[PDB]
């Protein structure tokens, strides 16, 4: 079972603290959501330290739909409303209109171009005109309150950044097996071991936030 | 001396032959690799007929391409599904005609596995589909092909729908951009090798344009 498998990454508190220190060091982490929800592991990177190599790993090891998790305030600053007026997706995944850097990219899809787009979007002094729409990067609006308001990878991403003391923007993508099926805990554990990436769950995060009275 | 692209593509035949082999591969359920103009994107996209799309084919795209797998549709089919342009004022470099993204309602879970994307695509491409069959947003990205195909707009979008129509297949195909492990986009020699290894013909939009000119006009 999951809890028993994750044991080798430490106890739940250790699992959170290792994830936070990985992010501070510029490394990625792998975040599992609830078993009865998606039961998927996403690679998470802090935008602050995002490299082309990190992006390239996501593209070749994950779904390739690399999303940029943003606070409401940052999404607002960039004038990125929800893609649809009435979201009826299974998880209410908060996709905004898709984006591309207006300047400094070609087709938008290379690892370099996605990073350029993401860095442009995450710039504290970005304006809406810095991004063309539509494009190949997929921003997501994180819920105010984070994982204590919504138990998604979107909130997990942003909460991790804030908990780590980093700028509150991260990227995510779902780890996918070569045959096209989604990675499960065993494969996720293996991937984290291969790539020196801490693994943790949303429940780890929730329990950690509760214990340490963490408003973010 | 490096030969030009046309010279590299010569082993696939002359322009017309390259299109004819593409059409036949699609009729046999195999994919093709379509290059656009060198002064446009200069990118090769894997293209598959939705009619014969399998989970294995989709898995290949996720593994070997950008993973942003797009569903090229006719304007008629997009309107049938009530899929408006994602943004009213499109200012992307090529005005790539993204609609709002989609997900099938039944038969899927999170929408992102190879099998889920296929289910979603099959659902959308069905000639008797209704808007309500598709949740929005989702993990499949439809594109509105321009009326007139590659003689009107020289995009992989139009190339896909033209290819299906010319092959006599359901006028819906899926595309995705071939990518190298280091995250750079695959270029002609890599596209050609990939095509040889996967038994997928390689062709260009210009080949398709010349074929339509010579075979229709
Ligand atoms: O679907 C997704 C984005 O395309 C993934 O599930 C991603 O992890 C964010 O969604 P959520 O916050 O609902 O997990
Ligand atoms: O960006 C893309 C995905 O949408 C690809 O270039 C795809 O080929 C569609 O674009 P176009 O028709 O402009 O080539
Ligand atoms: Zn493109
Ligand atoms: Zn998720
Ligand atoms: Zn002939
Ligand atoms: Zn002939
Ligand atoms: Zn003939
Ligand atoms: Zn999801
Ligand atoms: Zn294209
Ligand atoms: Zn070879
Ligand atoms: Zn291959
Ligand atoms: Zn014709």
């Amino acid at each position: 079972n999951q809890s028993s498998l994750l044991a080798e990454f430490g106890d739940p508190i250790t699992r959170v603290e290792n994830a936070l220190q990985a992010l501070r060091e510029g490394r990625g982490v792998l975040l599992l959501d609830d078993e009865d929800r998606e039961n998927e592991g996403d690679i998470i990177y802090a935008v602050e330290s995002l490299t082309t190599a990190q992006m390239a790993l996501m593209i070749r090891e994950c779904s390739g739909i690399v999303c940029l998790c943003l606070t409401e305030a940052q999404a607002d600053r960039l004038a990125l409303p929800p893609m649809v007026v009435n979201n009826n997706s299974a998880n209410q995944t908060a996709f905004t209109v898709s984006i591309e850097a207006k300047h400094g990219v070609t087709t938008g899809v290379s690892a370099q171009d996605r990073v350029t787009t993401i860095k442009t979007a995450a710039n504290p002094q970005a304006k809406p005109e810095d991004l063309a729409r539509p494009g190949h990067v997929f921003p997501l609006r994180a819920r105010a309150g984070g994982v204590l308001a919504r138990r998604g990878h979107t909130e997990g991403t942003v909460d991790l950044m804030q908990m780590a003391g980093l700028q509150p923007a991260g990227v995510l993508c779902e780890l996918t097996n070569p045959d096209g099926s989604m990675a499960k805990t065993p494969e996720i554990i293996e991937f984290g071991k291969l790539h020196n990436m801490p693994v943790l769950t949303i429940e780890d995060m929730v329990q950690y936030r509760i214990q340490f009275d963490l408003k973010l």
